[PDB]
């Protein structure tokens, strides 16, 4: 199973530029989402679960064919709440049209890490949308109510290592949980990229409890809330150790986020040698716009 990135006839980085710019802007409108956190959040989510989905036995999944728009997948109960993300991708794949699905999807993840202040995440082009039968069954995102071992031999399945699992879990310092999503009661919540995820780990006083979902979930005195999974990094030594190194090392959190991010949405893909190299957009401050 073979997928080969094919640049959108005509394409060059300025038209990606301004694909960029126009969910940036709206970024910007559409503040009011969530309790003001805006959709930067569940676009850097929706550009996981797309990606998510991927098996390296098969090459099956991942966010090459842009499946997540189809029922099946539109569906998966793991993906509740990303319809949010969809809806507000929406009009701008009607103003861009010449875009991918697939390309679409990833873009609005990396837009939104950089407009949240985040690293620079590289991205390239060429998904091409696939067929509707090409889209993967449910089940193949992660629970939540699981262990460090779970989540080390699921992220085996992506062709993450341990540095790149806890890397990416950094991303939860974004947005929050919802009950009626995901049976998961949310806590204290932001809109900026940083690592205060693996701060939060280690400096905050963390009680179990049983949330009205009847799932389990670490909650703080301060109000914040960690997932069993988020928290199984500080139950592993060899989680916990990375964990530390990126609580006091912001730039090399930074760098090793924006390597593994890059990395989970190009996975199945493969680039041709004449390929364009991957780009790097502007946020709307550094444009004076
Ligand atoms: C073991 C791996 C993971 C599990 C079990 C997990 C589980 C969850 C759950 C249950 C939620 C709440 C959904 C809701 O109620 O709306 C959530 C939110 C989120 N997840 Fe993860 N996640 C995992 C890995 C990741 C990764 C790798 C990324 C990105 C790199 C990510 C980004 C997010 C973001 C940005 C939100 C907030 C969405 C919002 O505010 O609407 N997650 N995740
Ligand atoms: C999802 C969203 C926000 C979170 N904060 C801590 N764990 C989280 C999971």
């Amino acid at each position: 199973l073979v997928h080969v990135a094919s640049v959108e006839k005509g394409r060059s980085y300025e038209d990606f530029q301004k694909v960029y710019n126009a969910i940036a802007l709206k970024l910007r409108e559409d503040d009011e989402y969530d309790n003001y956190i805006g959709y930067g959040p569940v676009l850097v989510r929706l550009a996981w679960h797309i990606s998510g989905t991927w098996d390296k036995h098969d090459n099956t999944g991942g966010s090459y064919g842009g499946t997540y728009r189809f029922k099946k997948e539109f569906n998966d109960p793991s993906n509740a709440g990303l319809q949010n993300g969809f809806k507000f991708l929406e009009p701008i794949h009607k103003e861009f049209p010449w875009i991918s699905s697939g390309d679409l999807f990833s873009l609005g993840g990396v837009t939104a890490v950089q407009e949240m202040q985040g690293p620079k995440i590289p991205w390239r082009c060429g998904r091409v949308d696939t067929p509707e039968d090409t889209t993967p069954d449910n089940g193949r995102l992660p629970d939540a109510d699981k262990d460090a071992g779970y989540v080390r031999t699921f992220f085996q399945r992506l062709n993450m290592n341990d540095r790149e699992v806890v890397a990416l879990m950094g991303a939860h310092a974004l947005g929050k949980t919802h009950l009626k999503n995901s049976g998961y009661e949310g806590g204290g919540a932001n809109n900026v990229f940083t690592n205060e995820f693996y701060l939060n780990l280690l400096n905050e006083d963390w009680k179990l409890e049983k949330n009205d979902a009847n799932n389990e979930q670490w909650d703080s005195k301060s109000g914040y809330m960690m997932l069993p999974t988020d928290y199984s990094l500080i139950q592993d030594p060899k989680y916990l150790s990375i964990v530390k190194e990126y609580a006091n090392d912001q730039d090399k959190f930074f760098k090793d986020f924006s390597k593994a991010f890059e990395k989970l949405l190009e996975n199945g893909i493969t680039f041709p040698k004449d390929a364009p190299s991957p780009f790097i957009f502007k946020t709307l401050e550094e444009q004076g716009l």
